[PDB]
DNA sequence: CTAGGGTCCTAGGACCC
DNA sequence: GGGTCCTAGGACCCT
């Protein structure tokens, strides 16, 4: 009764992208984001600036001290999205058993596939070749029983290489793995776990379940689990959306409610443009707004709304301004919507 | 020197039983 | 008191 899950991982994607569409930026230190002018951060590098310590999410101007050469590129998401629908249908050419995390990502249960006399191994090559092929760009692949050692497996032999984890090699594997590399313990969880004395999930088998749930709830029972490799979580091709938001950081904190008001009435066309894409007729379950001052404290407050109205979100933003901005300045106002059900 | 796109979990009061 | 909805906040994911 044991899967075989492959998860495929693009490397550097977005960077990937921009080098091959301007062979010139291949062997100079490159990086998506947003200016130093504009408060930015780094989406993602090239190796060459990698090599210098750039990072995503890295303050752009941490970036330009680390790097100062780096060359600094605003994104084309359009081209991002097009590589991606292409990945995801070279993925159906060997499995409908598709689950998609991001534009570059995806799980793959290949359990019951036909191709490639049922190696997942070969499948996995067959499909990193296959896109490098037909793309000009690589990806990495992990192959393992269950989703997230597929994921921490994706992860090891990049860039342009696989990883395969097998049953019998699980333990081994699990005894010297930090939690934090278990996707979904975070910087946080990690230090709260480090301060009680585990470190990898070597440290957690030697835990109580009992002492875990209390300490940590639901998490607690998922770390418990994810430390002996147990991972119940199908493969799952039937997610949608559920929300879609329009924010902006400024350049300069603003003070003034006139200014809030002139953000929200740029960024309120582009909401309606990305709802109307997924549903024509704007009709949604709540809509709201969010703030975030200058102290990074943020905000946010949305209600039952049945359809994307203009003039509710400055009323329901110009409350927010009065009631929770208690005088400081605010960097950034956002838009959002939660979608229907179905 | 701190983005913008999201998902999921928690938690208190409201409302319903 | 138990479900479930409403809302707010926050950890976390991706690039
Ligand atoms: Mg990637
Ligand atoms: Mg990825």
């Amino acid at each position: 009764g044991s899967r075989k899950i492959i998860h495929v991982d693009m490397d550097c994607f977005f960077a990937a992208v921009e080098m091959r569409d301007n062979p010139a930026l291949r062997d100079i230190p490159i990086a998506i984001g947003g200016s130093r002018e504009r408060r930015g951060v780094i989406s993602t590098a090239n190796y060459p600036a990698r090599k210098f310590g750039v990072r995503s999410a890295m303050p752009t101007g941490m970036a330009l001290k680390l790097c100062p050469h780096l060359t600094l590129l605003p994104g084309r998401f359009d081209a991002y999205k097009e590589a991606s629908n292409h990945i995801r249908e070279i993925f159906s050419r060997y499995t409908s058993r598709i689950e998609p995390l991001s534009l570059d990502e995806a799980y793959l249960d290949v359990t019951d596939s036909v191709h490639c006399h049922g190696s997942a191994t070969l499948i996995a090559q067959e499909i990193r070749q296959t896109i490098f092929n037909e793309l000009q760009l690589t990806a990495s692949a992990g192959v393992a029983p269950v989703k997230f050692l597929a994921k921490i497996a994706s992860d090891m032999n990049k860039p342009n290489g696989q990883f395969v984890i097998t049953p019998a090699e699980v333990p081994a594997f699990l005894q010297t793995l930090p939690l934090a590399k278990i996707p979904g313990v975070g910087k946080v969880s990690a230090a709260k776990l480090e301060a009680m004395g585990l470190r990898t999930c070597g440290d957690v088998q030697k835990c109580d379940l009992v002492m875990l749930l209390k300490r940590f709830g639901k998490f607690g029972r998922i770390l418990w689990e994810r430390s002996q490799g147990i991972d119940e979580r199908d493969v799952n091709s039937e997610r949608l959306r559920k929300s879609v938001g329009v924010e902006r950081t400024m350049a300069e904190d603003i003070h003034h409610w006139s200014e809030c008001e002139a953000i929200i009435e740029r960024l309120y066309p582009e909401l309606e443009r990305r709802l109307a894409k997924v549903k024509p007729d704007l009709l949604i379950a709540r809509q709201g707004v969010k703030l975030k001052f200058d102290d990074f404290q943020q905000t946010t407050q949305e209600h039952v709304w049945p359809r994307l109205n203009k003039a509710d979100l400055i009323a329901t933003a110009r409350k927010t301004w009065d009631e929770r901005r208690g005088g400081r300045g605010v960097r950034l106002v956002g838009l959002h919507v939660t979608l229907l059900d179905p």
